[PDB]
DNA sequence: ATTATGACGCT
DNA sequence: AGCGTCAT
């Protein structure tokens, strides 16, 4: 009852860029705007691999992970932009720099947590309190929420989408009690007003469109963001959760899309997030562990406590390359050349990071894959990173892996290497 | 031959 | 620490 926490203490948003790498390329090349188009890396094998897809191209069935040659079968007029290649490898600098553009704008409104190259969480609780005082019990006009969906509305007593959006928004606003400055529903609504402003700023100042979710925690904000993309934002209220979750496949919730989620389904014999409410906390802890069990117990009621962490910058800087099939590295000269290529990109990025962000990395992680292993990584070893020098880092990396070589001959490398990875970690202020 | 990342959990 | 899981 009255002591039952409802997880309505915070206002959290998740802002996620629409088809991000495609928009970056469309800004640069106007010929790609408002077209079926995709971003591809490499070229020789099956036309390259698609990693981002415009919404026009999605209508033809083009998806991420698809080979471009196959995408062209679905969409003959598909336009393609290629990821830059430097030092023999794909280089994602353009997209990292475009990410910084957006993150810095978001940071003007609130402290953000960078969750990926194209999305960040926002804790808007304090900003909402501030705006609520400015409003002075003034109702929120629908005009302040021009791209907002209210999940679950309209209900009860019609065929256009924009019309449906406004119907839902009007039902929501009509029910709002703006007299209570601690009403969670009102707080979410003001949160949505701020996120409209945030999204307008991003589009004005970068040219990039995005979607957003507004709710009381990160998992619901993330889920919300996806409901109406692209170029729209969605408010998921605490009250909307029972209906929303009653038909929501468990795999849709962030962190449940893999083995744990499959285990929840298998062990409990359920399909939807809402079905979790019928288990005790102890029951869930018994199957999935203390931490997961408590997290699931709360999550299926719309409650989550994970904080928005004040972190705008990545914690690591890494540079990775696969060497598939026949291209696997089978000579020491090969291995050394590619370690140097990776190290040179790493040095470049590290030097820029040090200048921009007043920090220095102190640990170098080296990872490889050997031909045969189905795991992402076969071996991961750390050594000290004491100088931002590519030849030193590549020599050090070679030192830490050189005994993985099964070959009795040391000119040759066996089993051939199908992946190399260098990562700088453990930053200190400088 | 679904690549290049990047965070956090376990023991 | 080195590995695994999940994610974008
Ligand atoms: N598996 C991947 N491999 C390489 N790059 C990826 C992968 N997934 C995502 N990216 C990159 C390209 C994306 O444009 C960018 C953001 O990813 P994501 O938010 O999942 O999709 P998206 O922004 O392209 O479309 P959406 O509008 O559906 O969000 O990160
Ligand atoms: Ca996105
Ligand atoms: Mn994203």
């Amino acid at each position: 009852g009255p002591h039952m926490a409802t997880g309505q203490d915070r206002v959290v948003a998740l802002v996620d860029m629409d088809c991000f790498f495609v928009q970056v390329e469309q800004r640069q090349n106007p010929h790609l705007r408002n077209k079926p188009c995709a971003v591809v890396q490499y070229k020789s094998w099956k036309g390259g691999g698609i990693i981002a897809v415009s919404y026009e191209a999605r209508a033809f069935g083009v998806t991420r992970s698809m080979w471009a040659d196959d995408a062209k079968k679905l969409c003959p007029d598909l336009l393609l932009a290629q990821v830059r290649e430097s030092r023999g490898k794909a280089n994602l600098t353009k997209y990292r720099e475009a990410s910084v553009e957006v993150m810095e704008i978001m940071s003007r409104f609130a402290v953000i947590e960078r969750a990926s190259i194209d999305e960040a969480y926002v804790d808007l609780t304090s900003a909402v309190q501030e705006r609520l005082q400015k409003l002075q019990g003034q109702p929120i006009s629908a005009d302040l929420l021009p791209s907002t969906y209210i999940e679950g509305l309209p209900q009860g007593p019609t065929v256009q989408k924009e019309g449906m959006r406004k119907q839902g928004l009007f039902q929501w606003l009509d029910s709002l009690q703006i007299d209570n400055l601690t009403s969670p529903d009102l707080q979410l609504t003001v949160g949505a007003v701020i996120v409209e402003e945030m999204r307008a700023a991003i589009e004005r100042e970068t040219g990039f469109q995005c979607s957003a979710g507004i709710s009381h925690n990160k998992v619901l904000a993330k889920l919300a963001c996806g409901l109406n993309k692209p170029n729209r934002q969605t408010l998921v209220s605490h009250g909307s959760v029972p209906q929303l979750f009653s038909q929501m496949p468990i795999r849709k919730i962030r962190s449940l899309g893999g083995k744990l989620g499959a285990s929840v389904i298998e062990i409990l014999g359920i399909e939807y997030m809402g079905e979790l409410t019928q288990f005790t906390e102890s029951q869930l802890q018994s199957h999935f562990g203390e931490k997961n069990g408590s997290w699931l117990y709360a999550m299926c009621r719309g409650i989550e406590h994970d904080p928005v962490k004040p972190r705008q910058l990545p914690k690591t800087i890494g540079c990775s390359k696969n060497f598939p099939g026949k291209t696997a590295l089978a000579t020491r000269e090969q291995v050394q050349w590619w370690l140097l290529q990776l190290a040179q990109e790493l040095e470049e990025r590290l030097t820029k990071d040090r200048n921009d962000n007043d920090r220095v990395a102190t640990q170098l992680v080296v990872s490889i894959r050997v031909q045969g292993d189905k795991r992402l990584s076969s071996l991961r070893r750390c050594c000290a990173l004491t100088r931002y020098d590519a030849h030193k880092m590549s020599h050090d990396a070679f030192t830490v892996i050189k005994n993985c070589n099964t070959s009795g001959i040391q000119t040759e490398w066996s089993p051939p290497l199908t992946m190399l990875f260098l990562c700088a970690t453990k930053f200190s202020a400088s």
